[PDB]
């Protein structure tokens, strides 16, 4: 899974180990929380 801080896709596979995929770039692209 992706870790805290990882980056991941809003609105697509994200991976992420909390599942939480947090915008910042826009929704288009983000990090794990």
């Amino acid at each position: 899974c992706l870790e805290s801080g990882t980056s991941c896709i809003p609105g697509a596979q994200h991976n992420c180990c909390s599942g939480v995929c947090v915008p910042i770039v826009t929704i288009f692209y983000g990090v794990c929380y």
